[PDB]
């Protein structure tokens, strides 16, 4: 029995990461961001908020290597969660936050919107895998690793995905980004036209029905000035743009 609407931000109010929107910068690291964001949320949910950390996008992006794909050139969500179970992920906050072991090294930028930051450019170089924490942070890189207990894909079934989010927290997903999605502002996105811009991985954290239209509540990784404060809603129940076909998650290892 699942609720008709659900928002992980309201279900687990003591988990700040669930509400946080990150910026992948000028790097096609969405595959890593959707994973570390969901993992962050799950670690907090898993420990009843006793442990709440921003898992490092940098660590995943830079240290997984070819197994996860091509760093800033694109990657595989499935392997992102596998890396978490196999090698673990240290903490790390936003660019220049000096938060955590390995904060993100790529600067934030304007993603399809005007703003005070520089406009995003084409996927840059992937930073090096540096297995050491930033100065002043404790514990050591090895000791700060947070491991996944397991990882799995979720079937292409809205009920299965809703049940997964309901029970275990936000998940990572991916969908086809068309040009008519770029200027999203609010409402339930439904693809009607546009050039297929490429697959994009994100974090799904809830669902609902807005004026009869069923939707998934999703966090993008394009900062807070893109979309609806960084989030968006997309049509649910018809594997729209493949939104229900690339869902992956996993349970944290204490």
């Amino acid at each position: 029995k699942l609720p008709a609407s659900f928002d992980a931000r309201e279900q687990w109010p003591q988990c700040p990461t669930i509400k946080e929107i990150r910026d992948q910068g000028s790097c096609g690291s969405c595959w890593a961001f959707g994973a570390v964001e969901a993992i962050s949320d799950r670690i907090c949910i898993h420990t009843n908020a006793h442990v709440s950390v921003e898992v490092s996008a940098e660590d995943l992006l830079t240290c997984c290597g070819s197994m996860c794909g091509d760093g800033c050139n694109g990657g595989y969500p499935a392997e992102a969660w596998n890396f978490w179970t196999r090698k673990g992920l240290v903490s790390g906050g936003l660019y220049e936050s000096h938060v955590g072991c390995r904060p993100y090294s790529i600067p934030p930028c304007e993603h399809h919107v005007n703003g005070s930051r520089p406009p995003c450019t084409g996927e840059g170089d992937t930073p090096k895998c540096s297995k050491i924490c930033e100065p002043g942070y404790s514990p050591t890189y090895k000791q700060d690793k947070h491991y996944g207990y397991n990882s799995y894909s979720v079937s292409n079934s809205e009920k299965d995905i809703m049940a997964e989010i309901y029970k275990n927290g936000p998940v990572e997903g991916a969908f086809s980004v068309y040009s008519d999605f770029l200027l999203y502002k609010s409402g339930v996105y439904q693809h009607v036209t546009g050039e297929m811009m490429g697959g994009h991985a994100i974090r799904i954290l809830g669902w609902g029905v807005e004026n009869g239209t069923p939707y998934w509540l999703v966090a993008n990784s394009w900062n807070t000035d893109w979309g609806d404060n960084g989030f968006f809603k997309i049509l649910r129940g018809q594997d729209h743009c493949g939104i229900e076909s690339e869902v992956v998650a996993g349970i944290p290892r204490t």
